[PDB]
């Protein structure tokens, strides 16, 4: 079909997705957007809740603006601003390691989305560098880290008794094991703490060039994610983030916070905040991959 609601044109499939992306445009502003596609025959419909789920966070800095949602022929559809590359890309673009500046610039915001999206009474649970794309320079924020995908997220507050979410076990693993909190791999429920370790391993991820449990194999996925686990159980922090202090204190916290606290985010991006002004680093948005061509549908 041509079309996705009154004016929105349906255009090539885009990314490295098979049919889920495509490119559209809308014609009634000559502007591009992405488009999101699922069967409407799908056995594990996400994208409608996604899309309440961007309801609720409604507009924000670093969140996609949402324009439609409804059917497209077979699909259903949801209509989103067209964003630039992701951190995964990028990282790949730089050789597979990040730059301290590059990284801090990345986690000051980064701390400060995950505390927006709390804010809103969700929590995340998907946080890999695959879900964090940099704008495009025709809106003016090719600099910002935005967060995408929140198929996985889930509202943390129980909005008729506004109480927290009652601690529990046995949760499924699903999500992506690299970056997982050590808590989830035991199948607790997850909790604002989680996201926030999440993002902690990511970070580590880019300073390294990777982590040392991520070559783990096993015949089954949850034999898989149970080696994973063991062998971030048995890294210490102090080893993980040798050369960087400031990461090990972060992780300690995260870490150490319990299922129901409140983070302290303003203590964490300080952290971060006064390391960056202490290696002399300016906040000027000019990351690693500043110079470099750039991947784009067009
Ligand atoms: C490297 O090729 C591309 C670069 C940037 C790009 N822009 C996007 N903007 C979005 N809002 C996107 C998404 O919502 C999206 C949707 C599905 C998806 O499946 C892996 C990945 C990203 S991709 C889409 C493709
Ligand atoms: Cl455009
Ligand atoms: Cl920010
Ligand atoms: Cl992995
Ligand atoms: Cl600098
Ligand atoms: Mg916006
Ligand atoms: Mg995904």
């Amino acid at each position: 079909v041509l079309m996705v609601g009154p004016n929105f044109r349906v255009g090539k499939k885009i990314g490295c997705n098979f049919g889920e992306l495509r490119l559209g445009k809308n014609l009634y502003t000559n502007e591009y957007v992405a488009i999101k596609l699922e069967p409407m025959k799908s056995r594990a419909p996400q994208l409608h809740l996604e899309y309440r789920f961007y309801k609720q966070l409604g507009s924000g800095d670093g969140i996609p603006q949402v324009y439609y949602f409804g059917p497209c022929g077979k699909y259903n559809a949801m209509v989103l601003e067209l964003l630039g590359p992701s951190l995964e890309d990028l990282f790949d673009l730089c050789d597979r390691t990040f730059s301290l500046k590059t990284v801090l610039m990345i986690a000051i915001q980064l701390i400060s989305r995950m505390e927006y999206v709390h804010s809103k009474n969700l929590i995340y649970r998907d946080v890999k560098p695959e879900n964090f794309l940099i704008g495009r320079p025709g809106n003016k924020t090719q600099q910002v880290i935005h967060i995408i995908d929140f198929a996985l997220a889930k509202e943390y507050i129980d909005p008729e008794t506004k109480k927290h979410i009652p601690y529990r076990e046995h949760k499924s693993l699903t999500g992506t094991a690299r970056y997982m909190s050590i808590n989830t791999h035991l199948g607790k429920e997850q909790s604002r703490r989680d996201d926030l370790e999440a993002l902690g391993h990511m970070f580590m991820y880019f300073l390294r060039g990777s982590l040392p449990w991520q070559g783990l194999k096993a015949d089954t996925l949850k034999e898989r994610y149970q080696k994973i686990g063991d062998t971030k159980r048995a890294t210490p922090i102090e080893v993980l983030c040798e050369n960087f202090p400031e990461m090990a204190t972060y992780l300690r916290y995260v870490r150490r916070l319990d299922f129901f606290e409140k983070p302290d985010y303003d203590y964490l991006r300080k952290l971060f905040t006064d390391l960056f002004d202490r290696k002399g680093y300016m906040f000027d948005y000019e990351y690693d991959w500043i110079g470099k061509q750039l991947p784009t549908p067009v």
